[PDB]
Order: C-alpha cells, then sequence, then structure tokens
C-alpha cells in the first residue's frame, strides 16, 4: 500500500531513510509484518474502509524519533505514533488514515527517574503497565500504579487516550495524574512542557503546568506531537484497604444513592473507586465470580426484557438487595474504619432499612499470593489479566451526578436501542463512576463475521450517539470508526472547536504529518478530502 | 494617547464603533479614567516604561464581548482583558502594552450556575470571591470557595493567573479546579471548551477535558482568548475542621520533616494546607500573624535581637531556641471531614512523627465543628482555610516565587545560593531563612517579597537585582510560576530548553488563534508576529 496522493518513488526513499536512521531490520513493510498493525478488532474488518498501514518503523531513542520526523516532514509521509499499540475497543495498533506509517515506539522503553520519597516516576513510551509493576515490585517501592483492567498497555499510551484505572480518585483520571512531557514536533525539533522547559528543572515531575499557557492537554486524544517522555504522580502504598458493601431494597433509592454516594465522594470520605450494582436485575460489579459462575422467575423477567421496577417484587421476595454500592477505602485502619463508620451512618439516616458489610478488609503490603485472592487486583494497582481468564468497541456518553439522568439516559437510549436492535442485555444499563463529578454509560459493540452487521452496527453507534448528543450526553474517547462521528456533535458556536484544533493543528504540523484524521482533526491538505458528511 | 501604529482617526471610528455596542457611558478615554487602568504596585511607577492604557470598553454581555473583539480585529486595536483588574503584585489593572485598550469585564458578573447536589457553579469573569461567598451565604449554601489571602479580585480573573488559595489540596489550585470555560477569540467568534462544546451539554461544569485535544490550559498566563465564562468545581462544606501542630527541636530536622509531611500529604492523611514556621527564627505563619492582627506588637528577646540583628545563620538560633525551650519548627497540619475521621487522621500523623522524632511534641491548636456561626468566623487563626474571602490582612510589592521540590536539601541549597546573591547585593532579607510555602502538593514556592519604592532609582535597582535572581535560580533548576508584566519576559527567558522550543511554540499558536496580534500584546513574554522582532528579549 501507499500513502494517498505518495508516488512510489518518493516513499521508497522515506523508508531508505528510516532504515539508514533506525536500520532496515527496524522498518516493516511486508504485507506478513504489517498485518500484525491492524485492528484486531477493527469494525471495518475486512471492508474497503479498514485501517492499514502503508509501513512501520520503531525507534530506539527519542533522537532517532526526532530523524524520523526531520524524514517524514520533508517527504510528506503520514506517521501515525502508537506507544505500545494495544488500544483494543479503541483502534487497535491501526492509523486513524489508511496508508499512514506506524512510529512504533516500543522500543523506548526506559524507566527514566523513580522517585520513592516523592512518590513518582518520569518513563518512555514503551514502558508497559507490567513492566512498571515488575520494577517497582522487585525493588519493594511502596509506590502503587494506575492501571486499566486488564493491565495490557503503556502508561504513556494509555494516557494519551485519556485512559482510566481503579485505584484513588487522583489517580484514576491517567492524563490527570502525569505531570510534565517531552514532545517532537512534526520539524523533527524536541520540546519539554511545564518545568521541564528550564535546563536542569529539578521540577519535571512535582509542578504540572510551569510557566505561560499550559499545553500537556492539547497532545491527549490529539495529532500535534509526538510524545517522547512523560512523568507520572504516584499512589504512596496505603497503610490499608477496607470495601464497604450499601445494599438497599428498591428501584427509587437510585436517585438518593447518586446524590449521597457523590456528597460523600466530593468530601473524600472516599478515595476507591465506587462501584454500583443490582444483584435484583442481575447486573454484575467488580465481583469476579460472575463470569466464573437461575431462578424461573428471574429468567422469564430477562426473557421478556422486563423493565427495572419489574424486578423490585422479586428481589425483595428473595430478600435480594435491588442496589449494591461498593465503597473503598485507603488509609491507616484506625482512619478507613472511621470513613466507613461516618458512610454507614449517612446511608442509614436517608435508608432506614439499609443493610451494610465490610466486604474485605488488607493490612498492606501484601504478599504476592495473598494479592492473587483480592476481589479485583486492580484497586491495588496491580495490571492483570484474570478478569477475562474464564471483539469490541463502545458508545460511553458521560452524563452527570445525577440520579433522574441516569433513569432518562436509560428510557432515552434503551429504546432507540431496542427499536434499531442493539441486543441489551440487562433491564438496565447501570452508570459507571471511573472519575469524580460524572458517570459513563457503557454500550458494547460486537463485531460480526458478516460484514454487512458490522456495517448496520456502525449506522446503528452513529444513530444512539446523535440521539444521545440531542439530549446533551456526549462521547469521552471512541475508535477511529466514530471519531469524527463524535466530534460532529461538538457543534456549539458552528464547529467553533473543531474549527479551533483546525487552527492549532495547521501552526504546529503545516504539512500534516502527525497522525491525520485523529479525534477527526484533519491537516489542511486533506481537510477539504475527509470533510465529515 | 494612541495605540502604537494606530492614527487618530482609525482610533477614533474603533472607540464610536465600540460606543456603539456598549453604549457612550462605558468606553472611557480621559486620563482622569485611565489612572484606575495603572498598575498601583508598578515596579516602573511615573516612569516611561510604565504600563499605560489609550482606551478602556466596559461590556455588559459576551455578546458585546464577540462585538468588540470583530472591531479590535477590524482596525489592530489592542485589547487587554482583565476580570475585575485586583492583580497587585503581578500588573494590577494595567496592560503588558502600552497604548493596549482594556477590556474591562467587571459588568459581566452574573452567578449562571449553583448547584449544591453536585458542588460547582459556572460564573461570568465580574463574579469576584466577595460576590460569590456573599451569594453562597445568604443562600445557607453547604458550598466553600477556595480565596486568596486577601480576598478580592475574580475567580475567573484568579484562575486565569493559576493563583492559590487555602483549603483543601485539590482546590487550592484555582486553574486545576476550573471544568469548562467559554472563550471569545481575537476574530469575535464564541467557543465552549470540554463538554460545552456539545449544545444543550449537562456536563459543561462536570467532565474537565470534552473530546479531543484538551485546550483549556492554553488561556491560562496567556493572550490566545477572552474567557468569558467559566465552571468551577467547589468543596462540600466539610463535618469538620481540625488543625494540630508538630514542634521539632532541632535546625536539621527540616530535611525528614519535608519528607514525612509530603508522605502523609500524598497519601491524603490530611487534605489542608500545611503550614511550616520557626518559632527560633521568628518567621512569619498563620498562628503568627493572628497574634500580630490580635494583640499587636510584642516585647522581642533581646537575645533573638541581637542574633536578627547581625544577621546570623538559622544553625546560630537553635542553642537559643533550646535555651528559652521553643521548637526550631511547628508543622500545622489541618484536617477537614467528620470529627472521628480528622481525629483518627492527626492521631496517626502524630504516631508517624513520634517514631521520626522522639522528642517531637503535639498539640490540638484549632478544632471546630462545621458550619462556623458568623462569631466563631471572625475568631479563627485564618478564615480562609473555611473559604472566606477576607480584608483581616489589610488593617505595594511583587514577588520572586520559584519554585522547588519536596526535598529538605532543596530547601537548604536555595537558601545558601539565592540568601547570598541576595546579600551580596542590597536585598532586605529580614529572617534569617525562608521558609519554603506549600501551597500544592508535591511542590514548595520559596517567596522574596519585592517592596516598590517612592524612590524611581531605587525601583530600578530592586528590578535589575531580581532579574538577577532570576537567573541564579534558573542555573539551579529553580523556575517562577507566576510573575508581574515587569519580569515575564525575564522570566519566559529561562525556559529555554531546545533554543526555546516552548516560547517558539507558544508564538506559532499565537498567530494561528491572533493572526492580527490584537489579544493582550506580550502577556507572559508572548509577542505577536508585527511585534516579535521590536520586543524580542535581551
Ligand atoms: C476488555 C477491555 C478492557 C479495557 N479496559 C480498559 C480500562 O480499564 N481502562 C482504559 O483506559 N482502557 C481500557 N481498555 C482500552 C485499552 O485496552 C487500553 O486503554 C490500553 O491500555 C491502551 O493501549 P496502549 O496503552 O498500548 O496505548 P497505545 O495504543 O500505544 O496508544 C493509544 C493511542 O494514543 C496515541 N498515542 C500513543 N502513544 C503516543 C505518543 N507517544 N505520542 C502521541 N500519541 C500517542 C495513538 O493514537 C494511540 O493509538 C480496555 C480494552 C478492552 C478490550
Ligand atoms: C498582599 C497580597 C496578597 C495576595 N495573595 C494572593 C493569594 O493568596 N493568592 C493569589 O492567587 N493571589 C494573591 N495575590 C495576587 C492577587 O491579588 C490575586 O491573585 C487576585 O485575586 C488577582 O486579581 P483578579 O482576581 O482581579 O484578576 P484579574 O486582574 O481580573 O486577572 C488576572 C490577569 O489574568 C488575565 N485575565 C483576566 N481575566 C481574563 C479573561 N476573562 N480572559 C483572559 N485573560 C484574562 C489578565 O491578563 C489579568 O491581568 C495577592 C496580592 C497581594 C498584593
Amino acid at each position: 500500500m501507499l500513502p494517498p496522493g505518495i508516488d512510489s518513488a518518493t516513499f521508497q526513499k522515506a523508508l531508505s531513510a528510516f532504515a539508514n536512521v533506525v536500520g532496515k531490520e527496524w522498518v516493516f513493510t511486508s504485507d506478513e509484518d504489517l498485518k500484525l498493525y491492524r485492528d484486531a478488532y477493527s469494525p471495518y474488518m475486512g471492508e474497503a474502509e479498514e485501517r492499514l498501514a502503508s509501513a512501520a518503523v520503531a525507534p530506539d531513542t527519542s533522537e532517532q524519533v526526532q530523524e524520523i520526523a526531520r524524514i517524514a516532514n520533508q517527504y510528506s509521509i503520514p506517521l501515525y505514533t502508537i506507544s505500545t499499540g494495544k488500544n483494543l475497543g479503541y483502534g487497535g495498533s491501526a492509523p486513524t488514515y489508511s496508508g499512514s506509517v506506524v512510529l512504533d515506539l516500543k522500543r523506548m522503553n526506559r524507566i527514566i527517574e523513580v522517585n520513592e520519597k516523592q512518590a513518582y516516576c518520569i518513563v518512555e513510551p514503551g514502558v508497559s503497565y507490567f513492566d512498571m509493576y515488575r520494577y517497582l515490585q522487585e525493588k519493594k517501592s511502596k509506590l502503587w500504579l494506575d492501571v486499566p483492567d486488564p493491565g495490557w498497555g503503556s502508561m504513556v499510551g494509555n494516557a494519551m487516550d485519556r485512559g482510566a484505572g481503579y485505584t484513588a480518585a487522583q489517580f484514576r483520571n491517567h492524563f490527570d495524574a502525569h505531570c510534565g512531557m517531552e514532545v517532537v514536533l512534526a520539524n523533527g525539533e524536541v520540546m519539554r512542557t511545564g518545568m521541564g522547559a528550564m535546563p536542569k528543572s529539578k521540577t519535571w515531575a512535582m509542578y504540572k503546568t510551569g510557566f505561560g499557557p499550559a499545553i500537556d492537554g492539547i497532545f491527549s486524544q490529539s495529532n500535534f506531537g509526538i510524545v517522547t517522555k512523560m512523568g507520572f504522580w504516584l499512589m504512596p502504598e496505603p497503610e490499608a484497604f477496607l470495601k464497604g458493601h450499601i445494599h438497599l431494597s428498591q428501584y427509587s433509592d437510585m436517585v438518593p444513592l447518586v446524590e449521597l454516594m457523590t456528597e460523600l465522594e466530593n468530601s473524600k470520605i472516599f478515595t476507591g473507586y465506587p462501584d454500583i450494582n443490582s444483584p435484583a436485575m442481575g447486573t454484575p460489579s467488580l465481583a469476579g465470580l460472575h463470569e466464573f459462575l437461575q431462578d424461573p422467575e428471574f429468567m422469564a423477567l430477562l426473557g421478556r426484557g422486563a423493565k427495572p421496577e419489574e424486578y423490585e417484587a422479586y428481589a425483595k421476595k428473595k430478600g435480594i438487595p435491588f442496589w449494591t454500592c461498593a465503597l473503598t477505602f485507603y488509609g491507616p485502619e484506625k482512619v478507613i474504619r472511621a470513613q466507613w463508620e461516618y458512610a454507614q451512618e449517612r446511608f442509614k439516616k436517608a435508608f432506614p432499612d439499609a443493610k451494610f458489610a465490610e466486604h474485605e478488609f488488607y493490612k498492606l503490603p501484601l504478599t504476592p499470593e495473598q494479592a492473587e485472592k483480592v476481589e479485583y487486583p486492580a484497586q491495588f494497582g496491580i495490571p492483570n489479566l484474570r478478569t477475562f481468564a474464564i471483539g469490541h468497541a463502545w458508545f460511553s456518553p458521560v452524563i452527570p451526578r445525577d440520579g433522574a439522568e441516569v433513569l432518562k439516559i436509560n428510557e432515552v437510549l434503551g429504546t432507540e436501542a431496542r427499536r434499531l436492535g442493539i441486543p441489551l442485555i440487562f433491564a438496565m444499563i447501570v452508570p459507571v463512576p471511573s472519575w469524580e463529578r460524572s458517570f459513563t454509560f457503557i454500550i458494547p459493540l460486537f463485531i460480526s463475521e458478516d460484514p454487512a452487521q458490522n456495517k448496520r452496527s456502525r449506522e446503528v453507534f452513529r444513530h444512539l450517539i446523535k440521539v444521545a448528543a440531542d439530549n446533551g450526553w456526549g462521547e469521552y474517547r471512541t475508535a477511529p470508526t466514530f471519531q469524527a462521528d463524535v466530534m460532529d456533535t461538538y457543534s456549539f458556536g458552528d464547529h467553533a472547536l473543531l474549527r479551533f484544533h483546525e487552527s492549532i493543528k495547521d501552526a504546529v504540523d503545516p504539512k500534516g504529518i502527525l497522525s491525520p484524521g485523529r479525534y477527526g482533526i484533519w491537516p489542511k491538505h486533506l481537510r477539504d478530502k475527509h470533510r465529515y458528511k
């Protein structure tokens, strides 16, 4: 394959110049080698519009990255930067623009700094969560990671997509926990953000913004730069871990549950991941047994797509809670037991029929073997593959911390989803509180062996996106298939936001070589052809 | 006055067009009117380089701001946007480029939204901390502000300068607590950031980044747009407040104090402002400020005054301090939460400090069940710790506030290095030591005050000296995070990695978002293309 508008002779010269920088054994051109850069969960799998690489280049150093950018810029070669390329559900290892050369940074896997007393690290993009966890545990570090689940991927690459994990509130937002970056620009120049812009700065990983415009955010969900280094704020290993279960009896309890849980979260009574499920509706939380392990009354309810309210009588008869809220607490035993006691007192005052249980308690540190037995190792910053040890994408619109909105998005998107026949499984989609102050409402897409089905799945998802936007519910992260679809919903001021990103794109990357099309941002030379329809 | 390179007729056409938008009574041109737009604390006070304004326009609405921008862009009129203009120590109400038309947003004082249950607001730039606190207190709100001290100024204006306050760690960084913005660009278009870019978005003040590049940061310490609206995350009023004192006997205790305090902070044992001071050296503290305010001055020990008089070094106060039995260091930890929670947190902090410092002493300094009555609020040690904007410390200046790591060895190295360059020059350093200020988690600010004089010659000396201190700090990897227009180009010059890649990057964005270069020319050392060579730093 060739990059569109790039003749074969120009491409071959570009590739020879890359090989001269990184070595011929680190420039990949074969159909066999490039199959490994296909999106394993492509919603366009096997179709004309499938996103494919023209080639891949795997540099060893930031200096080589600079030289590859220089060469790409000169020859106008489109470059798609990945860190470890494990972005399954959101585009995998494939480019946003078919024909782009993948710049694969997986060899730049150096741990630049770990500071135990100040609880930070600085990492290259190739440092995986597994690499960093092994490094910290072998050093008997008292620092935790915040890891996705499962724990494949890169601290950098995950942060560049604004990914998430499951430890304390201040670390669950990976990009928000970063401090300082190094960026290579389209012209090959290298730039440090924040305090790192001062040579010999002592504070690159300690003070986020630096001096003047705070620019780090423009590189995330973006195509304005190649990130070569990133600092992260790390969570000290707490003294102890307490998970408490709150059980509520009524469907209608959701509205005051959301209000009270959000107040306690905002009051920092707990900093762990709040997990809400419905035992009555059989929805799962982080209980691992679910996949690992059938009342006729329940099965009939589930068969006829019963609404949530229809489970309340059944739940009440079986003595099953309608809602469980699991609160996680990190800190000294006496402290987290007092936080949990306060949480119970507030819930008992609001819900006189509320029941409570201590679900987990650990004094830290754990042994490797005790760690293997915790309900959800990601809550301890342990990257792991257990969750699915006994293809897809998702629409994950963000809603407020409001129970009325939890009900409205179910009522609104559940029906449009039923009309157009996406198989929603439970009575209800229960809101996910990944980050403080909002929820995500998670709808899976399943890849079919039939491209005609995949086409209808893409048309249905694009409808669900427009319906959600009409009710003020917007997506926060998506696969290339839907990136321009979602950016079109952010249309305030006649698409002011996209027109703004296009201005910065043209300033920082005038030749438009960096990850064309990423988050709906096309460089000026491709913008006419790739205007959203 | 005319804006430089603009003729009387063009200026008159622009002024007339502004008055057609905001009305004739809200366009100001007289010397007398414009005197209020001078920097009350100008380090150039009365001198030729003093930052002056050529006119001021005070619009009522964001739609009037759009039309003002359109007109200024049409006539290449340089515009300097202020919210309430209370930026004393950092430029006051004055532009970064003399002859700029001040765009004064003080009339845009609407509280767009307050949500008690989700603990947020959306405000216009004219909403002062005093206005907002009054609004919340009359409503008997269970939400707190994070306020500077003194509490004059604008939630938006202070946030746009990346200012700081004194409540819980997650609100003390005012820009970091913001969620969503509305910006008018140089061409007069309006844009909403984050989730507000979706018309009818329900999440503008709930989910910070929105979708695609997270751009809000580029408008802070910048000249890329005019901020017309901002969301803030607000702190729920906690159940209770507890402040504990840790007393340590030795100078050398600083290094492990910083280590242990930083670990407990990063472990969220406490979330309040940790206050470190030296009773022994008499360094300022929230506690010493309350005393000076309550009982006025106190008769100083002449043994203390002998040490202070001869500019004795910190180590020389240790024997004196152990004689009069006064601590060398006091660390005040502030806890917000349920009484049983904060008492347990303080108990845990005491156990940790007792194991690290077997000689440590402890006291509970302050405890309150919230809410406070108006009478208790009057009598707390430091009202800004309760989100109360106040004027107690009003009963001029600029600063060099370099940022250092949470490292005791750096705290000593910055004292030895700058507490001699300053001694070699004539800058008055009062105490034996500048004690680091933990404004935000994971760093310290090292505060050297510049005192503005009636003597212009002494203000020129002060400028030259501070420009030196900025270069010496830079050579030791200590960078300034905020400064007055006098020093903005000087500080931007220190961030020179990659042959000034950061400034050349900002200049590229400047030219894409403001090609005619009308927004706040020179702010944080960012000059538009047409002025860049003439104003190139030296
Ligand atoms: C079952 C399942 C569960 C998942 N759970 C989670 C979860 O808990 N949390 C979560 O966040 N994700 C989750 N994911 C999504 C995904 O697996 C992770 O986000 C993964 O960590 C991302 O891949 P990566 O770290 O290798 O990043 P990469 O794929 O290397 O990077 C992601 C994207 O960012 C850009 N990028 C990467 N590196 C750079 C760079 N150096 N400079 C500029 N741009 C760059 C590129 O466009 C790239 O495609 C899940 C997926 C599946 C299928
Ligand atoms: C004794 C003393 C103590 C102080 N203590 C503190 C303190 O504790 N914490 C603290 O943070 N500061 C402190 N300051 C500094 C200052 O008083 C405050 O930061 C003050 O709140 C800022 O002024 P303001 O809110 O009116 O902002 P403004 O002056 O309105 O805005 C600040 C700057 O931001 C830009 N700007 C403003 N509005 C906009 C807009 N809408 N769009 C684009 N750009 C805009 C302008 O360049 C403006 O000059 C102190 C000063 C003194 C003298």
